[PDB]
C-alpha cells in the first residue's frame, strides 16, 4: 500500500540532508515514501502538536474563537514575534510557545492526555508519533471525523492555512524537536487540489536551525516531481 | 468616513480602463475610493451574488457541505471549466453558473428573495461597490441572519490567495447582458492585525481584460502598503 520511491532520496542528498517524506493520495489511497522504516518511525511532535492542542483549547472553551486576544505578559523573549498580542490564528502562525503553554495550563494534563488519546495521536511533548501516524490524524481532521465539534476542526483547519493560489491550497504546521538527539524538524499538512487532496508528512535531521527552510523546500521539490504542484 | 483618493485613477488609465476601487480600513472604520459617484452607483451583482447564494443554499441544507459533488449535467457549455463535476469550493472558484441555478430551482424564488432581503443586499437586483463592503463586513463578522457554520464555510470557499504576508477572500463577477459589460471584484485582505475590505467594478469592453480586475486592485493595495 505504501510504495517506496528511492528516487526521492536525491532531494535530501542534493541539500546534503537526511529525512523522510510521506505522501498520501486521498482519491487513490496509496502511500508513497522514500523510506518506510523511518516513515513508521516515531519522534517528538514538537509543534505539529499545536494542532490537536488547539482543538482541545477550543472544544473545552479555553479559546472562545479565532478572534479572542491573548495579551502579551510583558516578558521580552528571544523570538520577537512572540512579544505581542496574539489570537489563535497568529499564535499558530508564529508557533507561540508561551500562548499554547497557557492553554496547556488552563486545560490540565489529565484532560490533555485523555483527549489526545481519543484522537489516537501518540504512544514537555508527552508522546511520540511517526509520519505515517501523523497522516492518519490529518485525514481525520480533514474529514471532520475527530470526536469534537465541527466548529473546532473548521477553526483549526483555518489556522493551518499556509499557502493558497490558483493551483492549490496548503494547510500545514511546522515543528522542531531540538531537546533530544537527534534533533529533527517536521512538516505535516495537506495540499488541496481541485479534485484531489494529497496528505504529506516529512521529518528530517535538523542539527542546526539554519536548514529549517529545507523542511518546506524538500517537500515542495517532491510535490513538483510527482506533478502534484506546478 | 468616505474619502476620494483620486490618484488611484492612474491605475485605470494605465490600462486605458475605467472603474472604481473601494477600500474599507476596518480598524480605523474609514473608507476610500477613487470615485465617490461610481462607488455608490448600483450594478448587477452578477457572479458576486454567489456569496449570499451559497449562504442561503448551505443554511437551508440544499448543499450539505463544501465536499458535496454536484455532477455535471452533460451539456458541453461554452466555458470549459463548467463542463465537469464541481463542489461548493470549485463551483465558486470557477463561477459555475449552472451549478447555482440548480440551487435556485431547489430553494425557490420565494425563500431566495426573503433571505437576500434579510441580508439587506440589493435595492432587476442591484448593488453598489460600497454596498458590497457593508455586506462583506457582516459576513466577515458572522453577523448575517444565517447560521455560523454557513458563514464560515462560505468564507472558506472564497479563499483566493494566501502567503505569509496576507490572505485574500473574494469573488469575481462578469456581467455582459446589458450595457455596459462590467467586471467585479469584491472581498477582503486579512492582515496580521487588521482587515481590508475592497469592492471594485469596471468597464469590461473586451473579454481579454478580465484579469485587470485583480491586477488593478492589487496595484492599489500594493500602492497602499496593504500588501507588499
Ligand atoms: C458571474 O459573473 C458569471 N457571469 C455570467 O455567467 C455571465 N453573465 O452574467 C450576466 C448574465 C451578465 C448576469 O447579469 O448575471 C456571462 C457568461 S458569458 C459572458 N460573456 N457573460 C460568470 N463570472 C466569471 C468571472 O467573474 O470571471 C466567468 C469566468 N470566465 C469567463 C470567461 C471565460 C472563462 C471563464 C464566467 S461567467
Ligand atoms: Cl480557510
Amino acid at each position: 500500500e505504501w510504495q517506496e520511491n528511492k528516487s526521492w532520496n536525491v532531494h535530501f542528498t542534493e541539500h546534503k540532508s537526511q529525512g523522510v517524506v510521506v505522501l498520501w493520495n486521498e482519491n487513490e489511497q496509496q502511500g508513497f515514501t522514500n523510506n518506510l522504516k523511518r516513515a513508521n518511525q516515531a519522534f517528538l511532535p514538537a509543534s505539529t502538536l499545536k494542532i490537536p492542542n488547539s482543538l482541545i483549547a477550543l472544544d473545552l472553551g479555553v479559546v472562545k474563537d479565532e478572534h479572542q486576544v491573548f495579551k502579551w505578559d510583558g516578558q521580552t523573549r528571544d523570538i520577537a514575534t512572540w512579544n505581542r498580542d496574539h489570537n489563535l490564528i497568529t499564535a499558530m502562525k508564529y508557533s507561540v510557545v508561551p500562548v499554547y503553554q497557557e492553554f496547556a495550563r488552563q486545560i490540565g494534563e489529565a484532560r490533555m492526555s485523555k483527549m489526545l488519546h481519543a484522537f489516537d495521536y501518540g504512544n514537555d511533548g508527552g508522546i511520540r508519533i511517526s509520519a505515517t501516524e501523523q497522516i492518519s490524524f490529518l485525514r481525520k481532521l480533514y474529514h471532520n471525523k475527530l470526536h469534537v465539534s465541527e466548529r473546532s476542526q473548521r477553526i483549526v483547519k483555518q489556522a493551518m492555512l499556509t499557502e493558497a493560489n490558483g493551483d492549490y491550497i496548503i494547510r500545514a504546521k511546522t515543528g522542531y524537536a531540538a531537546r533530544i538527539e537527534p534533533k529533527i524538524g517536521w512538516w505535516v499538512g495537506w495540499v488541496e487540489l481541485d479534485d484531489n487532496v494529497w496528505f504529506f508528512a516529512m521529518n528530517m535531521d535538523m542539527p542546526t536551525s539554519d536548514g529549517l527552510g529545507l523542511r518546506q523546500a524538500i517537500t515542495k521539490e517532491v510535490l513538483k516531481q510527482e506533478k502534484i504542484i506546478p
